[PDB]
């Protein structure tokens, strides 16, 4: 340390990305891979995802959220507020408690860091209580995936920071399958980071398929940008 690269200067460039996630929803167990690459200059996330056990027996929409907050767009005059970049290279754990209206919950763990030159987000991921024949099991969802905000806060005591959102899922009937998301990320370092005053991330996902993949898979494009604070002190314009 006499180290080249810390925090959002690991960000500058394409940087390449390896998702690893190991599942058990109600006793399926199933392994996902991903592969792409993130530019947080524009928010820019490109991604392949494979299901390497056979089946997903869950709908893919439901783990876009779980499968590298480190690529969200923060505007100049918010830099000071991008707690996910600020703990680079050493990195950061995510937990989240998923709860979908009227069924089962995933509790999800992550560690997201550096190995070398490669952002990993390493996942597990448990899933309970979901009814067989409902929208999640039963697979009953689009293919598809709308915008959301997705809100954020300190949490000083742990020097870290507590999300909170909630993802609207398309039901293929015409209605709304809502999933409430409960999030906390601690650093793994004990060096410092910054922790932010109250903002939101603004998202856009869309979800495609690879013509040539024989695969259960999804391709994922995704754009994400920091939002929620503003620029005065004096009145710019």
């Amino acid at each position: 340390p006499f180290t080249v690269s810390k925090g959002e200067e690991l960000f500058t460039g394409v940087v390449p990305i390896l998702v690893e996630l190991d599942g058990d929803v109600n006793g399926h167990k199933f392994s996902v891979s991903g592969e792409g690459e993130g530019d947080a200059t524009y928010g820019k996330l490109t991604l392949k995802f494979i299901c390497t056990t056979g089946k997903l027996p869950v709908p893919w929409p439901t783990l876009v959220t779980t499968l590298v907050q480190c690529f969200s767009r923060y505007p100049d005059h918010m830099k000071q507020h991008d707690f996910f970049k600020s703990a680079m290279p050493e990195g950061y754990v995510q937990e989240r408690t998923i709860f979908f209206k009227d069924d089962g919950n995933y509790k999800t763990r992550a560690e997201v860091k550096f190995e070398g030159d490669t952002l990993v987000n390493r996942i597990e991921l448990k899933g309970i209580d979901f009814k067989e024949d409902g929208n999640i099991l039963g697979h009953k969802l689009e293919y598809n995936y709308n915008s959301h905000n997705v809100y954020i806060m300190a949490d000083k005591q742990k020097n870290g920071i507590k999300v909170n959102f909630k993802i609207r899922h398309n039901i293929e009937d015409g209605s709304v399958q809502l999933a409430d998301h409960y999030q906390q990320n601690t650093p793994i370092g004990d060096g410092p980071v910054l922790l932010p005053d109250n903002h939101y991330l603004s998202y856009q996902s869309a979800l495609s398929k690879d013509p040539n993949e024989k695969r259960d898979h999804m391709v994922l494009l995704e754009f994400v940008t920091a939002a929620g604070i503003t620029l005065g002190m004096d009145e710019l314009y």
